[PDB]
C-alpha cells in the first residue's frame, strides 16, 4: 500500500546524514555564487527524486556586508587617540575548515557606517524593562552614550530598536558565557560550547512583517519601484556590532558609574558589571570607539520551489518550507533542516514514481535570505498572496532540526493540536529509556502541558522564520517542530551564527546516530502527509475556542490591574466573553455536522470552511503601526519578535498604560481593541455557521 | 420545466405597478418610523413569497436631519442686517399630499451648524476645472467668501470638497434650469420638469467608501467604539444648503464683480452669470447669511435580508441588492426599484414552492440609509465580510429602475458583458417601432458601443450607490441596469430627490404600461438566475483582456503628454503592457480548458478561478489615502464619485502633474503606480492559470 506508514518508512537517518554533510562544506551566505549554486544543486536533485515540477524564483532584495578590505572593529582609546585595545577582525576558523574562504566575518547585517567614540553604559539584556530599569528607576541617561548589551532572552532587533529609542549612538552586542556556555561541558571543537573568541551574526532589522525594505507590499521583480534607502522599512539608525566574550571582558572590565541594580545583571564574567556611563577613575578619560564600514546592497536571491501535484485538489495547497541560505556553514541552522526537507521530498517522490499521488498538491520550498529578515519566503508569498489567499491549505515550517536532544518542541496554531497528538502517538520515541514507547508518551513525559496532565506543551507561534508572512499576514494554518533541550537544566543553542556550528557539531555532539533528524523528519512529513491526504482537512475547530477563553481570561486580568480607570472609562471584556463563548457554541454544533455528512460538495464546503477558519482572524487593516502583521489572536511581541502575543492589540494598548499623559484618550483605545478582537472573533465563528 | 423562461414568465407588469403604489404613500426617511415599518412589511412579505429565512440587519450609524423648530434657509441681509429676502423652508407640496406629515424639507445633508455672512462668488458646477479657471486664470480668490454652485456634471459632495479646498465659508448648491428642465416639457405636476420651487436633497459627505462616518473598517453594532465628531470620516467643514431656481434667481441677479468667462459658465435664468465677487454698485453693501441648524444623530437602521438556499452550492451567493429608504416618497428613486426586486423574490418564490431551488444561493437585500452615504449595504459588508470574500460570486444592483423611456442602461465588470449580451438577445424589446425584435436589437440600435459596431454601449461601475463596497472593496463582480432617456437629445432626471417624485410621476408619465419597468425585471432577474443558476459561472474572462488593453492605451496616452518628464525619469509602460499581454494570453488558455473539460472539481476548481478572477484586482493597501477602494483597475473618480475612472491610482498621480513642484518625486509616484497596477494585472492573469 502507499499509505503514511509506507511514506514514513522510506525516511532514513543516513540518508539525512549524508544531505547534511553535502550541504555544510562551504559557506551559503545569502547573494552570494556559493548559496546560487547550492540552489542549482537542489532543484535538479528535487526533479531527479520524482516532483512534477521545480523552478527557482528569484528577486533583487537589499542585503548587507561587511567591506573586505575595510574591516569592523571596536576600539578603546585613550585622550591622545591612541587605539590602545581592539575586538578582534574574524573567530579562529574550527579545525581542517582554516583554508576555507569567503567566511563572513562577524558582523550587524544592516548597520549604518559609522565611527562613533562615547562613554559605554551596560544595559544587561537590552530589553524594554532593562531600559525602564536604568532611566526610570536608576536615573541613567542614555542619550549620546554607546550601549553595551548582552545576547539572550529577546530578539537582538528589538535590543536595537529600544537602545535608539534612548538615544544612544551605538550598540555593541556580546554572548556572555552565563547565557552560551553550560557548566560542565568544553568549547568548540571539544563539546558543543561557545569559546571567547565566539561571535553570534545575525540582523538587526525591526522590519515588522514587511519583507524587502524597499518593496513592502509587492514582490522584488524586475521592474520593482524601490523606496528610497532614507524611507526603507526597519533599518537602524545607529551603529551595531557582535563580539565574543574574551572582548566583552576587556571593554567590560574598567566600567564605572552606578553598581548593577541587583544579581539578574551580573553575567558569569569576571566583571562588577557596572552600568556606567564610562570607566572608573584611572580610565575615565579613555573612551569606546566603533569603526563601521559595512554597505547595504540590492542583490539576488534564489527560492527553489517544487511542486508534487494533487490527484483530486491540486487547487489546494499543502506547504513545506525551510531555508538554504546560511551565515557561514549553517551545521545546525539551516541545513539540519533543509537535510530533512531533502529527505522528505525524496521519500514522497518514491512514492510518486509508484504510482501514488497525493489529494491535494504540495509545494516544496528552499527559500533564500531568511538571514536577512524572512527575505525569500516573503517577497515569493507578496508575488504568489491571492494563489495562496485562496488556495492555501497549510505551511509547516523546516528550519534547524535540532536545538538539544532532550525531547520535542512544537509551536503552531490551536487548529493543528490535534493533528500533532494523533501523529506522535503513532511515531516511536528515539529518547533512551523510552524504547518500545511512541513519542508522544516520551514527549509528554518530559514537556508536560501546564494546562492539562496527561498531554504535552505546545506553544503560540512567535516569529523570527520563514512562517511569519504566511501565518501573521495571509492568515495559513501554520506549524513548526524540531527538537530541543531541557530548559529546566543557557539561551538558544550555544553555537548558533558562529563559525563553529558545523556538520562536525552535530555528528559528534548532537545527533550521531541522526535519529532526532529522523524523528523530526517523520513529525514534519507526517503533518505534510495528513494536511496534504486526509479526505477531510486534520483541523479541529474546537481547539480554538479553549485557547481563545484562556486568552480572553488574560487579558481580561491584565487591564484588571487597573479597577478604578475600567470603571472611570466604563472598559468592558464583556462582547469578547460573548463573542469567544459563541465561538466554542458554533465550533462544537460544527463538528457535530463534519462527524455526521458520500457528497463531495459537502465535503469541500466543509474542507473550505476548515481552510478559511485560520483566514477570518485576518483584519485587513493590520494591528496600528504594523500593517503586515494582520492577524487579531497572534502576532509576534512588540518588545520581542521571537515570542508570540495573544490579543496583541488589546495587549500593546494596555501595556506600561499608567505612564500615559492622556489616560481617556489610552483607555479609548483599549476599548478600541476590545471591540476589534470582538468583533474579529465573533466573525470567525460566524465562518463555521451553517453557510445557508 | 423550472427554467429561466417560467422565471421570467413569471414576472407581471401589473404587479410591480401595486407594489410600486403601496412603496409610495408616505415618505420612508432613513431611521425613521415610517421606514422601520416598511422594513417589517417587507420581511413578513418575503417570507410569505418563500424565501427559506428572511432576518433584519440593523446598526447605529450617524444620520443627519434639520431642525423641525430652527428651519434653515438663506437671506439677503443689508448694511441695517435687515433680512430682505429669505429663500424657501419647503417644497410646495404635491396635489393630494399637502396634508402628508413628516416631508424632510430640503437641507444638505451632513452640514454642519452655522450662520456665516459673506460675498457671494458663482462657481460654475464647482468641479475641479472650474475652481482651476477660477483661480488660475481669473485671478478670483474664493477664500472667506460664500460659494454658489449649480447641481449636475459631478456628485454634489465633491463640490463641497472643492470648494472647501479653495477657502469658501459656505456653499449654496441650486437646480439651473438649464440642467432640470427639458425643453417643452411642463412642470410638475402637468409633466416630468422640475417647478422653480422644486429643490434636490442629497448627503455632500467625502467617504471614499468607509461606510459609517464613525465606524470605518467594523459593523456599527451594539458594542461598536466610536470615533469622536471630529475624527469622524468625510463631514464637511463649512455649512451647505440646496436651493430651487426661483430663489437662485433672487440670489444671483444682483451678482457683479467678472463676468462669466465663457457660455459654458451661463444657464437658462435671465440673470447675467457673474462670477463676482460680491454684488454690482447698488448692492455692494448688501451680504449673504447663511442659516443651518441641522444636527448629526446616530440613528438605528434596517436592512431586510432575504435567503433562498442552493441546492448543489449552498456555500456560493448571489446578491441582488437595491435600497428602501428615500428622501421623500421615493416614486423613481428607490422604489421604482424596489418595486422590481419585490416582483423578482416573488417569482423565485413561486418556483420554490412548486420544488425548484436555485444551483447556488440567491441572497436578497433591502438596503437602509442608501442616501446618507451607502451606509446600510456598507455595514452589513463590514460584518460579512469573510464570508462575502471567499463565497460572492456576483452583486446585482437594484436601485431606480427608470430615469426615462428610451433604451437600456448597463455599468458592470467585464466579467459580465457575455451573459448581458446574450441575455438581451433572448428578451422582447419593449420600444415602439421594435415590436417583435430583441432587447439586443433594440439597445444596440439606441446606444451602439463607441468601440464595435453591432453591440451596445455598456459603460464601467462608477459609484453613488450601494454596489460600491462588494465591487470596489471586496472584489465581487457586479453590475446594474436600469431604462434611461436619450443622452443625445439635461442632467439626471429632473424630479430627482425632490418631494415630486411620486406614484403618479411614473404611472402617468414615464411608464404607464409598466413595461420599462417589466423589462428591468427581466434583465437584473435574468442575471440573478444565470449567475445562480448556470453549471459554468456565466463570466468570460478574455472580455477583462479586452477592455484592460483599452485602459493601458489611455493612461499611456495621457502619460504622453509629457514625452520631455518620461524620458528624464525613465517612465516605462513596458511592464503593464506586458502584464496586459501576459493576462489575454493566459485568459484564452483558460477559456480553451472551460470548453474542454463529468468532474466536478475540475468544474468547481474552474468556478472559484472564475469568481476569485475580480477578486484578484483587489489590493490589501488600497489606493493612495483612499484604503477602503482596492480595486486597481476601477476606483470612483476623485473629482466625481458617480463616474469611474480606470487604472486610477496611475490615473491621480499624473492629474496636474505640471503643476508639482518637485517633479522628480511626482514622477516618481507615476512609476510607482504602474508598477503596483502591471504587478496587480499578472497576478491577476495567473490565478487563470493551471493551478499546479
Ligand atoms: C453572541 O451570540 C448571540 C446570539 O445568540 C448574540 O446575541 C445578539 O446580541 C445582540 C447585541 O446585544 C442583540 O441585539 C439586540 O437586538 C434587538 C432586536 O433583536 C434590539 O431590540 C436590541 O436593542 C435594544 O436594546 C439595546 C440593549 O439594551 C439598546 O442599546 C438599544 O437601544 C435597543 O433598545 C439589541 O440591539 C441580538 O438580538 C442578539 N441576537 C440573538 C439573541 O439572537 C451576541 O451579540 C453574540 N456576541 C457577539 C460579540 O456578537
Ligand atoms: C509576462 O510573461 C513573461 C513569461 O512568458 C514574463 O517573462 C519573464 O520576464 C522576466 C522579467 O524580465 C524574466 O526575468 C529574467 O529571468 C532570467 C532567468 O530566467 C534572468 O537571468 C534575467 O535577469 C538578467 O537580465 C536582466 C534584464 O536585462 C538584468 O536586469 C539582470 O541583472 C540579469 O542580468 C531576468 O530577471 C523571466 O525569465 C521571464 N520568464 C519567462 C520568459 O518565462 C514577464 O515577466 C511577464 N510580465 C510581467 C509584467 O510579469
Ligand atoms: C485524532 O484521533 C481521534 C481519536 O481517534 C479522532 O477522533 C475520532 O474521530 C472519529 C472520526 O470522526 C470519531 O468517530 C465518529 O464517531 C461517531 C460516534 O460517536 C460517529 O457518529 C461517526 O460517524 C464517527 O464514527 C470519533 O468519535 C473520534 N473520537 C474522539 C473525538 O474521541 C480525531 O478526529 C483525530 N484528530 C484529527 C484527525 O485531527
Ligand atoms: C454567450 O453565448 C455564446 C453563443 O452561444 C456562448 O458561446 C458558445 O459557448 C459554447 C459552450 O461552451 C461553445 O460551444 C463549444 O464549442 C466547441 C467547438 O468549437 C466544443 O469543443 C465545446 O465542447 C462546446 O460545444 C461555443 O463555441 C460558443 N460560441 C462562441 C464562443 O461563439 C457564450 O459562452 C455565452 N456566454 C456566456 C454564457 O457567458
Ligand atoms: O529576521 C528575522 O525575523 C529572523 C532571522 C533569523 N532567524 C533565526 O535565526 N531564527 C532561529 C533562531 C530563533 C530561535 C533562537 N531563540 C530561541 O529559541 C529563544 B527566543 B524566546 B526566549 B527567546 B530566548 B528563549 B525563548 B525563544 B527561546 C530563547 B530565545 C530559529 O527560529 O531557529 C534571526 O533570528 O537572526
Ligand atoms: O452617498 C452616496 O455615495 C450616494 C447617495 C445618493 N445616491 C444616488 O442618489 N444615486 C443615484 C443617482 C446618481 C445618478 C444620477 N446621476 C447620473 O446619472 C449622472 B452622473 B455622471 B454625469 B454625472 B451626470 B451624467 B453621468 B452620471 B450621468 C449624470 B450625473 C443613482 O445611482 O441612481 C446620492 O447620489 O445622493
Ligand atoms: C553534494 O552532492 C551533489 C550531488 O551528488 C554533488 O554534485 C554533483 O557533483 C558531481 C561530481 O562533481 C557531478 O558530476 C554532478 O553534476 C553534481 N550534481 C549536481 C550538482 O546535481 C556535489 O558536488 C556535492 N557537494 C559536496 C561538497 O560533496
Ligand atoms: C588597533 O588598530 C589600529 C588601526 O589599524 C592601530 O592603529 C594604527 O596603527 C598604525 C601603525 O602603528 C598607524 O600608522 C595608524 O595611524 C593607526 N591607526 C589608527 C586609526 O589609530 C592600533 O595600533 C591597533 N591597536 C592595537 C593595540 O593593536
Ligand atoms: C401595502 O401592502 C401591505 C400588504 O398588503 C399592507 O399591509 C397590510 O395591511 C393589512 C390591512 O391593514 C393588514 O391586515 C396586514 O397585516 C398588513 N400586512 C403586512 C404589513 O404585511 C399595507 O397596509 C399597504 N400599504 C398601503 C399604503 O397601501
Ligand atoms: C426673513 O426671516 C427673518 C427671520 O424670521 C425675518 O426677520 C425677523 O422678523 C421679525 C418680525 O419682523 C423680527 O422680530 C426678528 O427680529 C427678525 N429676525 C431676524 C433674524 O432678522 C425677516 O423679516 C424675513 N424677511 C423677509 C423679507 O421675509
Ligand atoms: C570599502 O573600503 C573603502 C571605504 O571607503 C573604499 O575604498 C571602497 O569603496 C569600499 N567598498 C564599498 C563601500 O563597497
Ligand atoms: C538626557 O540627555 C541629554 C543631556 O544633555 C538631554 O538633552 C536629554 O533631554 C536628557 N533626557 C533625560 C530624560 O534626562
Ligand atoms: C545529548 O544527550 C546527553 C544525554 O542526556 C546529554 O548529557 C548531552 O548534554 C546532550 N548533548 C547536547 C548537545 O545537548
Ligand atoms: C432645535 O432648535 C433649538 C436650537 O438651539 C434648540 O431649542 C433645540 O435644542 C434644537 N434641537 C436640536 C439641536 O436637536
Ligand atoms: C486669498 O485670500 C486671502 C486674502 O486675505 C489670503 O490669505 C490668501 O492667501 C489668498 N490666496 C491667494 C492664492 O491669493
Ligand atoms: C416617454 O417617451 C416619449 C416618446 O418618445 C417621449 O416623448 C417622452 O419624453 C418620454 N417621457 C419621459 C419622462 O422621458
Ligand atoms: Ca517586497
Ligand atoms: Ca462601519
Ligand atoms: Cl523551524
Ligand atoms: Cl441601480
Ligand atoms: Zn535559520
Ligand atoms: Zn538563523
Ligand atoms: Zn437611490
Ligand atoms: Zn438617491
Amino acid at each position: 500500500k502507499h499509505n503514511m506508514k509506507a511514506f514514513l518508512d522510506e525516511l532514513k537517518a543516513e540518508n539525512i546524514k549524508k544531505f547534511l554533510y553535502n550541504f555544510t562544506q562551504i559557506p551559503h551566505l545569502a547573494g552570494t555564487e556559493q548559496n546560487f549554486q547550492l540552489a542549482k544543486q537542489i532543484q535538479s536533485q528535487w526533479k531527479e527524486f520524482g516532483l512534477d515540477s521545480v523552478e527557482l524564483a528569484h528577486y533583487d532584495v537589499l542585503l548587507s556586508y561587511p567591506n573586505k578590505t575595510h574591516p569592523n572593529y571596536i576600539s578603546i582609546i585613550n585622550e591622545d587617540g591612541n587605539e590602545i585595545f581592539n575586538t578582534s577582525l574574524f573567530e579562529p576558523p574550527p579545525p581542517g575548515y582554516e583554508n576555507v574562504s569567503d567566511i563572513v566575518p562577524p558582523f550587524s547585517a544592516f548597520s549604518p557606517q559609522g565611527m562613533p567614540e562615547g562613554d559605554l553604559v551596560y544595559v544587561n539584556y537590552a530589553r524594554t524593562e532593562d531600559f525602564f530599569k536604568l532611566e526610570r528607576d536608576m536615573k541613567i541617561n542614555c542619550s549620546g552614550k554607546i550601549v553595551i548589551a548582552r545576547y539572550g532572552k529577546v530578539f537582538r532587533g528589538n535590543k536595537v530598536k529600544n537602545a535608539q529609542l534612548a538615544g544612544a549612538k551605538g550598540v555593541i552586542l556580546y554572548s556572555d558565557p552565563a547565557d552560551y556556555f553550560a557548566p560542565g561541558v568544553k568549547s568548540y571543537p571539544d563539546g558543543w560550547n561557545l569559546p571567547g573568541g565566539g561571535v553570534q551574526r545575525g540582523n538587526i532589522l525591526n522590519l515588522n512583517g514587511a519583507g524587502d525594505p524597499l518593496t513592502p507590499g509587492y514582490p522584488a521583480n524586475e521592474y520593482a519601484y524601490r523606496r528610497g534607502i532614507a524611507e526603507a522599512v526597519g533599518l537602524p539608525s545607529i551603529p551595531v556590532h557582535p563580539i565574543g566574550y574574551y572582548d566583552a571582558q576587556k571593554l567590560l572590565e574598567k566600567m564605572g558609574g552606578s553598581a548593577p541594580p541587583d544579581s539578574s545583571w551580573r553575567g558569569s564574567l569576571k566583571v562588577p558589571y557596572n552600568v556606567g556611563p564610562g570607566f572608573t577613575g584611572n580610565f575615565s578619560t579613555q573612551k569606546v570607539k566603533m569603526h563601521i564600514h559595512s554597505t547595504n546592497e540590492v542583490t539576488r536571491i534564489y527560492n527553489v520551489i517544487g511542486t508534487l501535484r494533487g490527484a483530486v485538489e491540486p487547487d489546494r495547497y499543502v506547504i513545506l518550507g525551510g531555508h538554504r541560505d546560511s551565515w557561514v556553514f549553517g551545521g545546525i541552522d539551516p541545513q539540519s533542516g533543509a537535510a530533512v526537507v531533502h529527505e522528505i521530498v525524496r521519500s514522497f517522490g518514491t512514492l510518486k514514481k509508484e504510482g501514488w499521488r497525493p489529494r491535494r498538491t504540495i509545494l516544496f520550498a528552499s527559500w533564500d535570505a531568511e538571514e536577512f529578515g524572512l527575505l525569500g519566503s516573503t517577497e515569493w508569498a507578496e508575488e504568489n498572496s491571492r494563489l495562496l489567499q485562496e488556495r492555501g491549505v497549510a505551511y509547516i515550517n523546516a528550519d534547524s532540526s535540532i536545538e538539544g536532544n532532550y525531547t520535542l518542541r512544537v509551536d503552531c496554531t490551536p487548529l493543528m493540536y490535534s493533528l500533532v497528538h494523533n501523529l506522535t502517538k503513532e511515531l516511536k520515541s528515539p529518547d533512551e529509556g523510552f524504547e518500545g514507547k511512541s513519542l508522544y508518551e516520551s514527549w509528554t513525559k518530559k514537556s508536560p502541558s501546564p494546562e492539562f496532565s496527561g498531554m504535552p506543551r505546545i506553544s503560540k507561534l512567535g516569529s523570527g522564520n520563514d512562517f511569519e508572512v504566511f501565518f501573521q499576514r495571509l492568515g495559513i494554518a501554520s506549524g513548526r517542530a524540531r527538537y530541543t533541550k531541557n530548559w529546566e537544566t543557557f539561551s538558544g543553542y550555544p553555537l548558533y551564527h558562529s563559525v563553529y556550528e558545523t556538520y562536525e557539531l552535530v555528528e559528534k555532539f548532537y545527533d550521531p546516530m541522526f535519529k532526532y533528524h529522523l524523528t523530526v523528519a517523520q513529525v514534519r512529513g507526517g503533518m505534510v502527509f495528513e494536511l496534504a491526504n486526509s479526505i477531510v482537512l486534520p483541523f479541529d475547530c474546537r481547539d480554538y475556542a479553549v485557547v481563545l477563553r484562556k486568552y480572553a481570561d488574560k487579558i481580561y486580568s491584565i487591564s484588571m490591574k487597573h479597577p478604578q480607570e475600567m470603571k472611570t472609562y466604563s472598559v468592558s471584556f464583556d462582547s469578547l466573553f460573548s463573542a469567544v463563548k459563541n465561538f466554542t457554541e458554533i465550533a462544537s454544533k460544527f463538528s457535530e455536522r463534519l462527524q455526521d455528512f458520500s457528497n463531495p460538495i459537502v465535503l469541500r464546503m466543509m474542507n473550505d470552511q476548515l481552510m478559511f477558519l485560520e483566514r477570518a482572524f485576518i483584519d485587513p487593516l493590520g494591528l496600528p503601526d504594523r500593517p503586515f502583521y494582520r492577524h487579531v489572536i497572534y502576532a509576534p511581541s512588540s518588545h520581542n519578535k521571537y515570542a508570540g502575543e495573544s490579543f496583541p492589540g488589546i495587549y500593546d494598548a494596555l501595556f506600561d498604560i499608567e505612564s500615559k499623559v492622556d489616560p481617556s484618550k489610552a483607555w479609548g483605545e483599549v476599548k478600541r481593541q476590545i471591540y476589534v478582537a470582538a468583533f474579529t472573533v465573533q466573525a470567525a465563528a460566524e465562518t463555521l455557521s451553517e453557510v445557508a
